[PDB]
């Protein structure tokens, strides 16, 4: 009941605690463990409410005061009256925060308290939601040196009037199918592309074509609207070595903006809450560029090396994939757009998770998306033991809106 | 119960059943998941069920269940353990359930093989000395003069577990480390504590990188003896690289034949304590963690120092870029002596289609996610966009305690 973790390369040995706070399910079993799989009222409301503000108040070194019990009755009251409540500002950033403090599968917490809150729960209409998110977009990417942000819009009231970014990242780009049977673009965004075109937008057909933001205010039908253009920071992708890279006609956008997720404060539920950080170089080096079902960039690569590709025991793959990764961190790095190499990032991370076992009594982290998918022996987390666990203010997936909207 | 896993690459969903089968714990539970923890005398109360259970499931896959056959099998086998508190598997049970423990280890990439093993009976074995004939015969029979063959030699069972048969080496063929005064490790870190205990039972350490170390063998709950595996019988391959010519005078070798022999076989609720397997390697295991592991040979950075990589910077990726050329020079070495070796590609790709054929035929395949993705390029590889389902199946291998830590000293 009190574990411990172990890190194989340096024999050091921590113990959580903190896991016997956790809540929600696993998925797992005694019987069987689910560790690698993607996707595993009133009455309910008030000790949701009560179990954040008691862990807000003894944040803040006031337990058990009368302002914590004030703060207590006074949201109970609310509860009764109106079937819901409403955090105050403190409250809420404190949640924010907390929610990425305790986000499993995020290698970036080292992070967590520097995090900007844009409180956006003033906001009526799409176009509202709009210029909340150009705003976002602007202080985040603060000219290549990114800030960590998030905006958050009202929050769920009886469900037939949510807030929704119909987008899964607010910058990404579109994919379309081919008549050549090939796919044209992110292979990623097709569906996502097709209810775009669906509800007007014109598309340019391009590779790397930014999609328009699909927005949706107070459960209403979602809008269309395009991010100013000088607002997306892209990087075009060189590499130091070779001169032929360039020629791919490769590029990224800098900032890495999630947009689909649900955030969970005190049994509150925002289901639009776009949050923001830097990209670490194998999110678009390894994944974006290389993966089978993304732009599949691996064989091309291979050929300008002219690397024997006729036997997997070449490691031609490994070669190129090291090159790739190699371009983006160098690309990002001469237009002083912030980015962070896998190394670097999971050694903070080891150092993040030791402060948090040291004065939280635990941190909870997900192996299998925490070690990076290249080198992964290389860097310090895969010899780390984790616990997995989940605690709440919390970040949490949702259903795409399309399957869920009456329109 | 159906149980469903996803590939994120080709959107295939398989159906999973067999864990219904499933037995002892994972670690994990509702509330938390223990997925990277590397470490999650019996009664004849508990040992029929188990006897039972292994041989209904003998009997359905030879296709003889409910047979007379099978009813007097149960038969002799609830009296054997009535009259003297355990039994005896037949030689075809033995081998059966060998198979299956490694069918069903969760952590091995490999066992697209599992139907293919020798089995050496080494029930009668009775004395250190038997044991090193045994391991002897083992080694020159897997290893084939390069042609490497899977094999796994089975020593007598557990009975009061006074009695053990223990082979103390983890694997049968390792190199010795050394602590040296100055705090630095010579040959291999891994090995520090094991070859300080083979130096005190009276091993003459050559004090080299690449020593081989002695075997150390129990037989019968005995203090262990001391054994060295005859020379010509271990099969080494100088690591080369085919494109720079300096990695040989890294004076980097390996052993060809990987032996894992530290754990315990389950069958039946028998439990040999004495089970060395062997195979071929994947190349990452060498090229990947024994030689870069920051606590084992460790070599990345003369490695990358000779290549003149930027090692100002992690960003320069040099150990990346440095780690591929040594697993390039792994797997070059290996084919070019005619060494079986799998490349981690291969293996993966290999282990996708095996685990495809378990689900359609067995209505399952356990494997630990974690374990099972190469510890270098995972993403690249198939295995990592396969959603997994970790369980427990016996027969099985299971890890036990080192026998220095438990043995009882004769002297
Ligand atoms: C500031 C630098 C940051 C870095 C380097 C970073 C890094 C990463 C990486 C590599 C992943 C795996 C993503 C994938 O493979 O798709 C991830 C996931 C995640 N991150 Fe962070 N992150 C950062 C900031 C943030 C912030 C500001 C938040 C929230 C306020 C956050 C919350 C999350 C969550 C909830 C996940 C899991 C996503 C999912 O399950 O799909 N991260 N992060
Ligand atoms: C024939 C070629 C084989 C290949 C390429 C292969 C591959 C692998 C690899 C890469 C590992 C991970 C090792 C590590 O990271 O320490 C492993 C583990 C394992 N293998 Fe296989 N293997 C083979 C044969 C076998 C055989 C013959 C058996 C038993 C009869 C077996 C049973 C196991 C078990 C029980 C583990 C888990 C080891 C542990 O938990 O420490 N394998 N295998
Ligand atoms: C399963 N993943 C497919 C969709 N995808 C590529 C994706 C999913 N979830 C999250 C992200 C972005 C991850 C991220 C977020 C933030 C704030 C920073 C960062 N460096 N990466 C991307
Ligand atoms: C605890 N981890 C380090 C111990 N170690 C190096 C180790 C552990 N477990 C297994 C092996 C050898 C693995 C193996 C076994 C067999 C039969 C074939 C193969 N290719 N690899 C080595
Ligand atoms: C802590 C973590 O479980 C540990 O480093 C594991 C990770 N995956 C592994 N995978 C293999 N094949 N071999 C290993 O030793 C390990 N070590
Ligand atoms: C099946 C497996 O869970 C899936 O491929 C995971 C593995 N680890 C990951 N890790 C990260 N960071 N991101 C991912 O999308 C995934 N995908
Ligand atoms: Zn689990």
């Amino acid at each position: 009941r009190f574990l411990k973790v172990k890190n194989w390369e340096t024999d050091v040995v921590l113990t959580d605690t903190l896991h016997l706070k956790s809540t929600l399910e696993t998925g797992c079993t005694e019987h069987i463990c689910m560790g690698s799989i993607m996707l595993p009222t009133k009455d309910q409301l008030f000790p949701l409410a009560k179990e954040f503000l008691d862990q807000y108040y003894s944040s803040i070194k006031r337990f058990g005061s009368k302002a914590h019990m004030d703060r207590l009755e006074e949201v109970n009251k609310e509860i009764e009256s109106t079937s819901t409540y409403q955090l105050k500002d403190t409250e809420l950033i404190y949640g924010a925060k907390h929610a990425w403090r305790n986000a499993s599968r995020c290698v970036g917490r080292i992070q967590w308290s520097k995090l900007q809150v844009f409180d956006a729960r003033d906001c009526t209409t799409a176009h509202g939601m709009f210029n909340y998110i150009c705003n976002h977009v602007k202080y985040a990417t603060n000219k290549g040196n990114l800030r960590s942000a998030i905006t958050i819009f009202p929050q769920r009231t009886d469900g037939k009037h949510d807030f929704r970014v119909w987008n899964s990242q607010l910058i990404r780009y579109a994919g379309y199918k081919q008549p050549d049977g090939s796919t044209l673009g992110d292979p990623a965004n097709v569906q996502f592309t097709e209810i775009c075109i669906q509800q007007g937008w014109k598309a340019p057909r391009g590779r790397f074509d930014v999609l328009p933001l699909l927005l949706q205010a107070n459960g209403n039908d979602p809008e269309l609207f395009q991010i100013p253009p000088e607002l997306v920071l892209e990087v075009p992708i060189r590499h130091p070595k070779f001169d032929w890279f360039k020629d791919l006609g490769l590029k990224w956008y800098g900032l890495p903006a999630v947009s689909n997720m649900l955030l969970e404060i005190g049994g509150l539920e925002f289901s639009a809450c776009p949050f923001s950080g830097w990209y670490m170089g194998t999110e678009i080096g390894v994944r974006n560029y290389c993966d089978n079902s993304r732009y599949n960039i691996l064989e091309e690569v291979a050929k300008k090396m002219d690397l024997d590709m006729r036997k997997t025991s070449s490691l031609w793959k490994d070669q190129a994939l090291v090159e790739i990764n190699i371009a983006v961190l160098y690309s990002f790095q001469s237009d002083k757009v912030t980015i962070v190499d896998h190394h670097s990032a999971t050694e903070s991370f080891i150092k993040h998770m030791e402060n948090e076992y040291r004065c939280r009594g635990g941190c909870p982290a997900d192996w299998v998306w925490i070690v990076p998918p290249m080198s992964g022996s290389i860097t310090p987390v895969f010899h780390q033991e984790m616990l997995n666990y989940r605690l709440t203010p919390s970040f949490e997936y949702q259903p795409d809106p399309w399957n869920t909207h009456v329109w």
